[PDB]
This record gives C-alpha cells, structure tokens and sequence, in this order.
C-alpha cells in the first residue's frame, strides 16, 4: 500500500511521511541482504534504461550499481538536431522496464514522462528538483543521528544556485528543524525559498561563516560555490562543531572540503553516496512492485 | 528440431533466409514474447555474452539487441586498428558479434574470418537483416497476414536503401506495392526492375491521399528537407508526405501505419493515439526478433 | 584455506608482487575456470557483485578483456565515464563497487587512488607503466603454448625503448630460467635501465638488428608496434616486420606472440600460421582477469 507501484517519480512532493518511511525501511532491508550477501534476484528479468542528458555519474553509477544488485540489467542512453526527448523516451520504454531520466530544460522531464507507458524516475529536473537526492540526504540524517526531528541544519556555500540545497530546505520543513545559511553576500539563499520555509512555520538564520554557525551545528550540508575562506571546511574549523555531529556533502567536493576531515568519523559524505545506491535501490524495487 | 535455426551462422541478409526459417524466428519470438510475458526466469544465454559493436549511431538497433541479450539471460559488451583485428578480438571475449559499419563492404569482410558468428546490424549497401526481419513480423501481427496486402512507402525512396530490401522481401509475398514520393527522390529505377521481373505490381503517387484509400500498410519514412530536389519543390510539395489526423480519417478502418524510426515532422503525434499507430509496436516487435536472432543463433531454438 | 596463495581484498598494483606459488594458482584457477566456461558449468561466482571500470586512456581491448571476465563469472560492471579528484571518484565508486579496475596514464595516479581506497583496486595500467595482467598472461601464454618458461630464448622486437610491455616482461622474465634477445632499431634500444637489472639478476641478454637474424634460435617471438615517428626510418622499416616469409627459419616448436593491436608488424597471412598465438594469447587474458577478479573478491 505504502509503495509507489508503477507511478512516476518526479518530485519527493508526492511521497507522503509513510511512503517515505516505508522506503527508508525497504532500503534498510535490501541493505542488509546485501551485507550478508544473499543471492537477489528481486529485478530479474527487468531493465532499467539511463538517460542521462546533464552528466551526474554519482548519480548514474549509484542508479545502474543498484539495480545491477537486485539482479536487474541497465541499458545505458549514450547517444544534431535528433528526435525529440519523448519520442527517445517512449522508444527506450519498447525496451525496458523503467526509465531513469536526467534532463537540463525546464519543463523537459515533466514532459517526456507524460505519454510513457512506463514509470519514469526524475534524477535531475530543469528547476533542480531531484527526489533521491532529497531522499537520500533526509535518509542519511536520520541513520547519523538517529532522528530528523529536533536538529539544527546549517547549508554551507553558494546557495543562491544549487537548486538541491533548496529542495531539502523546503523538504526539511516536514520535520521539526532550525535551519541556518552560509554563504558569501553575493550567493544567499534566494526570497520565496526562505518565504516557504517561513510560510509553513521554519526557523531560519541567516551567519556569514562557517565558524560562527557551527558549534550548535548537528548536519553541516557542504556545497561547492564555483566563481572565500568563510565556507571552507577544515579539521582546524572543526574543532568546534559538537561531538555528535555530521558532515554531509551531495558531491562533487573541489575546495569546500579539505582531505583532511575525511578520517573524521563525523565525516558522512561518503557513507552518504552509499545510502543513495540503497534508496535508489528501495525505489527500483517498489517502483517495479516487488517491495 | 535445430532444422530450422542458423545455429553458428553469419547473419549478413535477410536473403538467407526461407519461408521456414523465417516462419520458425517468427514463433520463437512470439514464443519468447510469452515467456517474457509471464515473468519466466529466463536464464536462456545465461554463460553467454554478446560484443556490441556499433560504428554508425542507431540507438533504435543497438538499445534493441542489449535488451533482447539482458532478457534471455546474457552479457553485452557495448581509433584506429583494422576491423578484422578488431572484430576478431571482441570474439575472443564473447560468443556472438553485432556489427553496424556503414563502409560498403566492411561487415562482410570482418566476418570472413571471424571465429564466432556476426550480425550484421547495418552495413553500407543498406542489408539490415533484423529491420526488414521485424517489418514483416510486425505486418503479419497487425494484420493477420502478408499476403493479399498493399502496402505504401513513403519518402525518400530513392536512397532508402533498407527499404528497396524491402520491397525486395515483399517478393516473397503475395502482394501489390505502392510508392509516394516527391519526383526528385522517386523509389529507384534498378530496383522497380527487380520487382517487375517477379511479377509484383508497383504504381507512383504525388500524395499519400492519394495512395492511401486501398493502402493495408503505410510505411512512413521522411525526406530530410536538405534532400528535397530543389527548395521550389519543397514548398510545392512538403505537405503531400505528412502524415496527421486528418488525413488518416479517409483511411481504411483494418490498416497499420509503420514507421522505421526516428521521426521528423512527418508523423503527428496527433496520430500516436491512433489504434493503427503500430510503430511503437514495431519498435517493441524487434527486440523480440532480435530475442530470437541471439537465441537460435546462439543454439537456444 | 585453499585461498592460501590468494591475495583476497588486496590492491594489485603490480606483478613483482606475486610469489611464483602465488602465480601458479592464479594460472590454476584461470584454468579451472576456462574449463567450466567450455562445459558451461553453472558460474554463480561472482553473482550480485559489481566491478567499476575506471579507464582513463581509452584502452578498449583492456576494459573489454575485464569486462568480459566479471560478466562470464556472474558479477556486473559499471562504466566510467570522464573538479573532482581522481582519488574521491575511486572512493565514490567504491561505495557502489566491490572493486575498482583503474587505468590512468599520470605517474602514480593508480596508487594515489589505491592509497586510501576501502574497495581493492586492479591496476589496468599506471604511469611507468605497471600492467599487472598484461604481464601475467603473457607469462600464461608462453607456458600454454610452449608447455614451459624455463631455458626458452625469448626475441622481443619493435620500439623497446618505448614498448612498456617488453620493459615490465622482461623484467618479469628474470625469475625464470631464460635467454632474453632485442630485435630494436638502432635508437629504439631495449634502455639502459632495463638492459642494466636483467644483467644484475643472472638472464642473458643479447641485441640483434633483424628478426631474420634472431629467428632460429627463438622460442617466443615476442612482436611490438615501431610506427613511423619514433625513428627519428626508411632504411630499416622492413626488417621487424613479420610475414610467412621471415617465418621459414622459425623452429616448429615456437610462438609469435602480440600484446595488441598490431598494424604493419604482423602481415595478415601469418594469422593462419599456428604458431601465431596473439588472438588466443587475447582470450587468455579474460581467464587471467576472471582468476583474478574471482581471487580479490574471495571465492578462490
């Protein structure tokens, strides 16, 4: 009842609190089997297409690992005035099972989902909308910290353009959550993303560096901002962030995190990207109805 | 019982095929279709894995053969060194090669000497054995036969090199052929001469309204407007090869369009919604060809 | 264990870390292996395990030779494609990977990547330029075809200068009992580093101008390209080149042998030849990696 069978997944809008739940626990389990390595044929048979047409490759290596690890098969799009995207994506859908769908242009994703007879998951919309990002980033809060609900979430870099960021600020307004904002005059978070987090009852603060954000800190959400030294994290920054604390970074990382803080065992941006291979791997499934 | 497979064999034209050979892939697609269908743990080419080799872009063919060779079970491996050498190699790691090279005369050669079997997924004088393979599978499921049909190609016909094969297949088959052209790109002259020497009857139109009320099959393709034989022409003319809703309301009730694919402008989507739309259909029907290419090629049927 | 000579979730950087016990179960296991591919013996291996194929110079026969091994083992592959470092891409996909297959033409840019990896990584070819496999199937090869190493005259031919293959090989080759010969244009030369420690580790060596000239007394006719730039031509372009001709003073228990791909140094009439093992010597490298892959991953 909790899965989403055969829907398309364009935005995390659509889950409700116990669909969301139910995925994070389907996650858990696949996980588990994986760990003690069972043989899992869950999506045997099935094929995943990857059309990828703005490059993530954590994204679309997490996607193909995950369902290589339920058994399933991906084809991969890797094809100038062509067709047009809906045309690429029903003919795919002749093929496969699934359409995973990462498109630049507004609108695009939307539209190309809307005659498929298959269910498309959005990984990466016009309007940065990315729904296992969100999912996977909330997943990874609770699984360090235990819970969501009562922490304080401090966004680190240029948030004026990472578009994500803005997702999980509004997201993170379904749980009860203090949010604060770094980043340099020029590259703050955007008004009616801050209106939202308002309009639905959201503390926010606005600091100007890391250091001053930071020891009341428990998720420190590191982003790249791409043109100083205020949204640089180093372990000489950290010895202020409390001792239960993480680090989470929605990667690539150039220069907001040094080397160094990798060792820190608060440093989570790696056991990050391994949640989102689980998630994505829970939402393949259900998805295709088998969880 | 293998009687009728092309167990270990270069699958280079749809020449080299009979009534029932052709007849026995039809029954095994349709076969695995059905097994497909009912969720049957296929592991058919299991310990078996296909190199996929693809010097001409074709997503429609390359997508279609990774799929078919991930359902029954197998593998799919997707400048400068020779073809044979590199063909050659590639058979060194796995058990049967699909070759695309639009170099007049290049797949032929690079199977010569190949130690395992090679399909041939388009070469440079136009023998794309599983597209005219899964155009006449996809008339015989839309229609219920072959035979008896008039069947209408549209476009570019006179470099539409797959589709003389085509209409060179089609001699097989008891039927009537039809050509909608503009007069720059009519359907060729050598290739009307080999239809005329079977007996099949061949006539030109300006139009696909006027080709179209005794059409079983539309088969669509388009013109590029670049190729058109004059920009006078193009405006004069344009028109005549676009297919919309409209035009189709003076089609027969029991008739399929078809659609090699991809598409330009010459196919309203308009029309997709059609329950004689079949090329989506048609693009579905080649993965269960090409299911079946691997599989009897590979001694599976 | 009967993993005893395994190098289980260990990175392999390079092949002068195998003991010969170790190299010898290897080859073992890529028998085994080969055998139950042939029988079509249910390979379950590496079933629901992922490899990451991470090739930064584009050396498709390579990659396709390891992907081909995980696939015919059961496992899965991830392709690569390409800010980031090259050692946070290796770690990223070593959250989704049970093991990293990396080539990188930077020196040190494999162990850079190694270092601090939590999945073991393959070297497919770093900066200097340690081939792992590459070396050990042709090891593989020569002991298929000629049925040992030991006391055998092997002629390397081509731009040894440059031939990254020859240098590792022939170094490779100290361990056994062998009489090593450079068939090398005049510049081209087998360098002075390499020449220097085969001398230093009890192998002969011995330099010749032809292959003609070389040809009687060599068991393993090891071919490498030249190309026209490394010259610095004419003269003696024909002279390491390969036709049925110049194999009429070959002995009859010998191969040619080719790391590949080949242009002008193998005319195509010789492929018919048994002696020519280049095209099997390929094959044998998949058994090779599947040995491998299957030996890092703990299943033998």
């Amino acid at each position: 009842l909790h899965s989403l069978v055969g829907q398309h997944i364009l935005s995390v809008q659509q889950f409700t609190k116990d669909q969301m739940s139910h995925l994070f626990n389907v996650a858990h389990t696949l996980r588990m089997m994986v760990q003690k390595e069972r043989s899992l044929d869950i999506l045997k048979g099935k094929v995943m297409a990857s059309m990828f047409y703005e490059v993530s490759t954590r994204t679309s290596s997490s996607f193909a690992a995950a369902m290589a690890r339920l058994g399933g098969a991906v084809l991969s799009f890797s094809e100038q005035k062509g067709e047009s995207l809906a045309d690429s994506v029903q003919t795919m859908s002749c093929y496969a099972d699934v359409v995973v769908l990462r498109h630049p242009q507004p609108g695009a994703v939307e539209l190309a989902a809307k005659h498929c007879r298959r269910p498309v998951i959005n990984a990466g919309d016009g309007v940065g909308e990315h729904p296992t990002q969100a999912l996977l980033d909330i997943f990874t809060i609770r699984e360090e910290l235990g819970t969501v609900n009562g922490m304080t979430i401090t966004m680190v870099g240029d948030l004026k353009h990472g578009r994500t960021v803005h997702s999980l600020a509004c997201l993170l307004t379904q749980y009860r959550v203090s949010l604060r904002y770094v980043a340099p005059p020029s590259l703050r978070m955007p008004p009616t993303v801050r209106a939202f987090v308002a309009s639905r009852g959201t503390k926010q603060e606005e600091f100007e560096s890391i250091e001053e954000a930071l020891p009341d800190t428990d998720v420190l959400y590191m982003t790249r901002i791409q043109k100083f030294g205020q949204f640089i994290l180093t372990p000489h920054i950290m010895t202020r962030a409390k001792k239960k604390m993480v680090v989470m970074h929605p990667m690539p990382r150039v220069n907001e995190i040094s080397v160094e803080v990798d060792s820190d065992p608060r440093a989570a941006y790696f056991r990050q990207a391994e949640n989102g291979m689980y998630i994505r791997m829970a939402l393949l499934a259900t998805v295709l109805g088998r969880f």
